[PDB]
């Protein structure tokens, strides 16, 4: 028995990330862990607890202002209800919207320190993951 | 309502990646969606569908075999139930052990793109997120 329980990702002013995932995406902080002896605070947040969540896991390191991103990771996904609106809310607060489609199926927002987050409509994606996945055998 | 869906990598090689995360750490292949004109395939793998499950998202795009990774992005986390007996079995299958403390909560191995990827004994980390929860007034 096992389970995906988080992804970690580099933050370099820690409470501008927690508004941005609690007031912008309606994340919850879960819970806090320092360890000044190692200089870096974590920080654990979701839409659930940890025990029935799969969640999102933010470090900061002492010192550490801002970070540079790769070509290799790509983002996380995050299903909701209605893309449109929250999309419009994101502009609203000045978040950058690199991508939005027209039908509200999909977009990509960027989170304070340049990270990617792909915002899909939850019921026409798991129409569709179910629909390939008895297309393709696996259901 | 909202949930996290799936948190998206980029792959060199397909079959490596593939046989990695269902081999080594136990994952099923959910489905892929291959796009030749535009020279990408993705492959969803986990430990359950997209409807009950936070997957994996692997991006290979065509012709492009390596990545080299920033220290922004951090890792995955998967919960098990024996973290030293599957260090044990990564080790012998020449995969990388960044890190193994004593205990058995916690290690660090490395997928064959250089993504890291955190092995927790995920009774202990449940009942250490519990406590926590409790202590700050979350839970
Ligand atoms: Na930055
Ligand atoms: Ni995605
Ligand atoms: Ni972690």
């Amino acid at each position: 028995s096992r389970r995906m329980l988080h992804t970690m990702i580099r933050v370099g002013d820690l409470d501008r990330s927690i508004k941005f995932y609690t007031e912008r995406l309606g994340m919850k902080v879960l819970r806090k862990w320092d360890v000044p002896e190692d200089k870096y605070t974590l920080v654990f947040l979701g839409y659930g607890p940890e025990m029935s969540s799969t969640v999102l896991e933010l470090t900061y390191n002492y010192g550490v202002t801002s970070y540079k991103h790769d070509e290799a990771y790509g983002h996380i996904a995050i299903g909701v209800e209605d893309v449109k609106e929250l999309v419009a809310d994101m502009r609203k607060h000045d978040v950058p919207i690199d991508y939005e489609d027209e039908s509200g199926f999909m977009a990509f927002v960027v989170d304070p320190d340049g990270y990617y987050i792909e915002l899909l409509n939850e019921k026409t994606m798991m129409e569709k993951a179910e629909a390939d996945m008895k297309e393709q055998g696996t259901a």
